[PDB]
């Protein structure tokens, strides 16, 4: 294989690999075209070492706090119904609606594997909307809050079109701490200098540079907040508090199995108060530590407040619900809101007491924010430049290995070349037309029919020197194009004048009456099994000028009707009535018919197919011919395409030119 | 070896290397699906070093505390019969089922090796339950201590459905304590930083957290009772279980499958010595007649079936033998496997049919008198068979018999003599022949392969064709120029060979550019 | 290959080689001379580290400042439609206009379209102005300022000329940091030593050498603040804790913290201000240029040996014979209705044809008749333009020559000579003419020639009538010589059936167009069909210095004659 083999397969191959190449580079395309752009934003902190800060940055302790107050267990997605939905949404310029949560408690299922229950919001209004768990419809309104089977939500501020959906998690805190942290770094950049330079990437712009403002800013405060905790009376305040918080719950323990040695609603509602508590003592905690380390007037203490309002309101309800139960289940109520209360505190304090503690013992001293979070405009992802150029490269290297594939794995002949090298003798190449009435006639002056007038040149001067004026021409696979061949040289010797017979002496798949017209009755199968004679099964074809035989109907044994002596009679008689008679037979791979018949015709030749057919194939047919007697005179390779590779490997691509005047 | 060659054997084998494959991948999602979730709790101490915290962590000191706290002596094992058990259990959605169990005393049978008590525990309804050890059935209840048979039992809130059994081991806190070493990890994530991150994996995600909160909380203790260790972040667990990685073990189980499945495919290829193709033969200057295929197929195939496409082979090899058999001493042929079951007298047979059908009169012989069964085949008169006529004991019409669905007439073997090369050397075998060479046509002859008995040499030397039969995978190339050479070194000359029983193949193709099977053709109806 | 070969491969396609390396040279310096210089200034901080402060001189804190301060938000860019227009005003010596605009307040649309508000601006004077945003037209006025369809704008000291247009855009405060922070670099000359570069890139030398002083200025600013806010804190607490051996010593140490706060100058020092170095540093014209060069070389170099590796044609008569093709003549180009022989009989080709008329008389002899049947392999391989001449050059020798065009699918030898198109050789096949109306004298010629005539239907099949022959038989009597001329071989089969009555049969070769295993291919086909051909006429050669390095021999021939 050399460099005109290699350009000659590509140029051939080229559609193909044009194909590949362009179905990748779409896919390409459309990945970077349709993935969800991915925004960057950066903050830098000053550090008065940062390796332990580093490290306390990415804590659960420091981002949990930023979940807390963002409300980042609240996962909120635009509802696009296919995988790219979302991306297309974008091109077409729909402005991704969004939805603000203030409280959202789901029913908590928490069952073997879905740990993040889930509902799906429908617009309707800018200001009414509708909720759908499990199927339980549910109307809801902007501001007034709902209570509703189990679900406690709150929507402000809804700016969607309607019929928008939405699909709104309530994500457990650890798995908001874990989707912040894999897409939040922090690193020193100097390993002396106090710079640190906190990177956080998201789909949202807006929403990722509001996190790591949260970040930074509680970070900023934590270390300020180190600075008066030592003198702080909150350390003796919580050292006095947490016995006595501990000796409480120690109390509703005892009580608790005092009256212990399932109603699901009142588990329900239970579960609602007890999360309605824990978020009632975290926002007082967090308006203290508001109120000292930031102003009323800011906008986080109103959020404050009227957080601590809608929670009020909540637990309210869930009173005036609990009132209506009976008291049997009260009771027990009543104890386990005490027993998880108390827990809850305790757990509460002493994660207050471990901030506190880690607090007071920081080195540090001035943290000071000096580049807010602000987020670059251009998406770090997809990165669309390098995404085409790897679906081009890609295209271009499968193409290239399916083309290779396909030049080491194909046998087929490709030349006259090929046989030739065998010592087979090509006596024409016959081109592929492109167009029942025979080609030498409907279209006298075609490329195959020129090719076919050549060899009719051919035989003629190979025919001379025969025992008779009999051609028998014979496949060597099904689908050679034998019968076009036969066919179509009949038609082109019959206008010189000569007499020519075309005998179908194929009983098994012949077909050569139904494309001359066929007077079917009396073919060579009934004049072979003796219920005819030569002269009414001889029929003429319009538009030939040869008189042709077919096969007759199909006998079960045609083998043996061509053996008959009857089939030798009809070849004797015939030649000397008719200049040249050409038999049409089965393929000998196949069958033995054509071994049989050439013990009687004077020349005798394989149409071989371009590429269906190998070289391999063709010897073993000449010789399964010898093996019987019969002598093949020669090949007639049909069916030839043009190919560049053909012209690069060989000097000749063995297609033949087309010439007339063109008018 | 090219790339052809190797595209068409693992063609050929596609069979063989998809089912190995697939096995290997079923494997793997089988042990990824059945392997226990294994999960992964971790903490972040912060040190102000970290060299000795880490040895100090993992000391049996802070550890065997934990133990102790938390009784991690007393095993629990919900129980599953198989190895199977459980990862199936868990896969359909059943809730494993955990007991709460604060004191236990085994009696301490501490024998030779088995060191670790254990009992089977029966639950029976939320309530009570049953214990047996050794067989020694107890019957107890939640809340209420058991103190019999040396057994000291607390069980607290069963939470499980009744007919559950659970495996409960009292090991001893060494053993408690190298499993929890086992399982605990200490690293330092910054190396230069004072933070600790602990680690704990187990299959329990909550028994874990615990555990691992017990171990931070105890080497805060330990420090107090100082160099402030300070707790980060308490142990949470990693929802995702971190083993088994079932990505990576699929990905190995397909890798697996495809190398196992190519060496024992090359290992096939380079192990296998017989014939592939009529050139094979033909290489060594063996003339190949036909190359009959395989027949999907008490009737002969060539009249239950005379469109098969190995009838149509024994068609054209009947043509063959139309002009390889002239000018020969006679007309009789005499067919001879390479080995026994070469599919020789299915060819003998059949060709005696396909030319019997031509008009022309065929006497089938059948003198393979060890293991003939021509007369089986074609339905039988068996008495006064071959060994009779040889024998003595019977006339040349008496033996003949006419094939009902056949055309040609055939003598069977007879009864199975005890000297089967002998009667063959008797000059009434020779008359027998010189007789029918005259009634018949043709006469093909059945004889027992050559590299067996000496049958078929003797038989051979009153034939004047002699044509070897091959079986396609069976036979080697040796083997058919060794049973030639043997019958040439007595006298006999093999014509040349029938390869039987071809497949279709790819390898075939791409090697030598035909595959020799043939093909289909007929008209459809 | 050797050194021969390549040597002569590049002198033949010099012409594409030159064309191509100059086409690449040409876009080097369109790019170099088009492209807007880049020029860059630098200036020198020193600390007395300088791992942070690098940090910070690129932070957004200190970069938004120098924004704040120069209202780099505000961007203003000379109005060119086309990708050059800029450059080619630099190269008329257009001195590019500016205007200094100090307050600027756009609508602020800030659509998805749009983020950045843009308006374009018109100079029609010295002091006035107009404006569009999108279409609608706004006249202002330089020091009156513009408060109109929510725009405001305060436009001072326009410098330019009348129909200068500028488009003026307000970046988001953030857009110009993020642009400031592109071209702007802060280094390490010593990688650990207190100095630090500070350089700047723009294609405004002035405004870039300004924008980098109020960086420093704002960082030495800032840096001086920080030395001051604790040294203020301390006296601020001292201060605040003034309530009488204490109250004297507490008025030293304020007077002590308000002397160290006054001397700011601290820790940073700004050894070297910015200023601009004159000679841009991009485009670096003279590299780019080289590359330009090289590049077109190497262009040029690849296709050249992918055109010699890929051409399979003839390149000279030796291929042919290494098979075995007698090669009678190898025709050159001729640079040229009336014959070549005729009209220019001093030509180079008509002397190649008198060569292969001399060859051709010895390879004639010992031949069955006096017929010489002509084919080509391809079309358009000049069999017509040989055979004519070759009719014309044995006819002035006085030897009648009968000239034949038996190719009856597109010959044209009528259209050339002239023609009483009636009576063709097709009409003498079909029955329905004479031998005698069918021949034609040509009038510059001394050759008798027989037209194809009308097109037939049937061309192979007429040929195979026995007229034919028995016209071949008739004019080999009347005749000295008979050249037919066919149609090629690998297109039709009418030059086998023509062969069977032809002594002498010739294939024409083109020299470039054809190929050797063509040549072959068309004379076994010949060969299969009982006619031999007894071998080939080259023609349209070149002269090529490949052949002249691969073969010893051009084989286009040498112009003799005396010059005058």
């Amino acid at each position: 294989i050399d460099l005109g083999r290699v350009i000659g397969e590509l140029i051939d191959h080229r559609k193909l690999i044009i194909s590949i190449t362009s179905v990748f580079t779409l896919f390409a395309i459309l990945y970077a075209l349709l993935a969800t752009p991915i925004y960057e934003t950066d903050a830098l902190i000053q550090i008065e070492q940062s390796a332990p800060e580093t490290a306390l940055l990415q804590s659960r302790m420091i981002l949990g706090k930023t979940i807390d107050d963002l409300n980042l267990q609240i996962q909120i997605e635009q509802k696009y119904f296919p995988v790219i939905g979302r991306g297309l949404a974008r091109l077409m310029g729909e402005k991704p609606g969004n939805i603000d949560i203030t409280r959202l408690y789901l029913p908590d299922s928490d069952d073997i594997s879905n740990n993040t229950p889930s509902i799906i919001l429908t617009v309707k209004d800018k200001e009414n909307y509708s909720i759908n768990s499990d199927g339980i419809q549910l109307n809801g309104v902007v501001g007034t809050l709902l209570n509703e089977k189990g679900i406690s939500l709150l929507v402000n501020e809804i700016d969607a079109k309607p019929g928008d959906q939405f699909v709104i998690t309530q994500l457990p805190r650890l798995k908001a701490i874990s989707d912040l942290l894999k897409s939040f770094s922090v690193a020193d950049l100097g390993k002396d200098t106090g710079m640190l330079t906190l990177t956080l990437t998201g789909d949202n712009p807006k929403r990722i540079s509001h996190i790591l403002d949260s970040i930074s800013q509680n970070y900023l405060a934590q270390n300020i907040a180190r600075q008066a905790a030592q003198d702080a009376k909150s350390l003796e305040f919580l050292n006095q508090q947490l016995p006595k918080v501990r000796a409480e719950l120690d109390s509703a323990e005892d009580k608790l199995n005092a009256y212990r040695k399932l109603n699901m609603e009142a588990k329900s509602v239970l579960d609602q108060i007890v999360n309605v508590d824990n978020q009632l003592n975290e926002l007082t905690f967090r308006e203290a530590e508001v109120s000292q380390l930031y102003t009323k007037e800011h906008p986080t203490y109103k959020a404050l407040m009227e957080k601590r309002q809608t929670l009020q309101e909540e637990k309210s309800k869930l009173n005036k619900r609990v009132s209506s139960m009976p008291s049997t289940q009260q009771e027990v109520l009543r104890l386990s809101r005490d027993v998880e209360s108390g827990r809850a505190v305790y757990l509460q304090l002493l994660n207050r007491q471990q901030e506190l503690n880690i607090a007071k013992s920081s080195a540090i001293g001035n943290v000071r924010i000096i580049d807010n979070a602000v987020t670059d405009p251009n998406p770090v992802r997809p990165k669309k430049t390098i995404i085409i150029v790897i679906g081009v490269v890609l295209g271009l290297i499968v193409s290239v290995v399916l083309v290779l594939f396909q030049v080491f794995l194909r046998r087929g002949i490709e030349s006259p070349e090929q046989l030739e090298e065998i010592g087979i003798n090509v006596y024409a190449s016959i081109p592929i037309s492109e167009w029942d009435t025979l080609l030498a006639v409907g279209n006298p002056a075609d490329l195959a029919v020129e090719a076919i007038r050549g060899l009719r040149t051919s035989l003629h001067f190979a025919m001379m020197e025969a025992k008779n004026n009999v051609l028998m021409i014979s496949g060597a696979s099904p689908s050679a194009g034998m019968t076009f061949i036969s066919s179509n040289l009949a038609a082109t010797i019959a206008i010189t004048g000569k007499k020519v017979l075309f005998i179908d002496a194929d009983l098994r798949k012949g077909y050569a009456h139904k494309m001359f017209g066929h007077k079917n009755d009396k073919g060579l199968s009934e004049f072979l099994s003796g219920q005819a004679a030569a002269e009414m099964i001889i029929d003429k074809v319009e538009g030939g000028g040869f008189d042709y035989i077919g096969r007759g109907q199909i006998p079960p044994n045609p083998a043996e009707l061509l053996m008959h002596p009857r089939f030798e009679q009809l070849l004797n008689w015939a030649s000397q009535n008719y200049d040249l008679i050409i038999i049409d037979t089965p393929p000998i791979l196949a069958v033995t018919d054509a071994a049989i018949i050439g013990r009687y015709a004077g020349t005798c030749l394989l149409v071989a197919r371009f590429e269906k057919n190998t070289v391999k194939e063709i010897d073993v047919s000449m010789k399964r011919f010898e093996q019987s007697g019969v002598v093949v005179k020669g090949c007639i390779l049909n069916g030839v395409v043009k190919k560049a590779s053909s012209y690069y490997r060989y000097g000749h691509n063995h297609y033949g030119y087309s010439y007339y005047d063109k008018k």
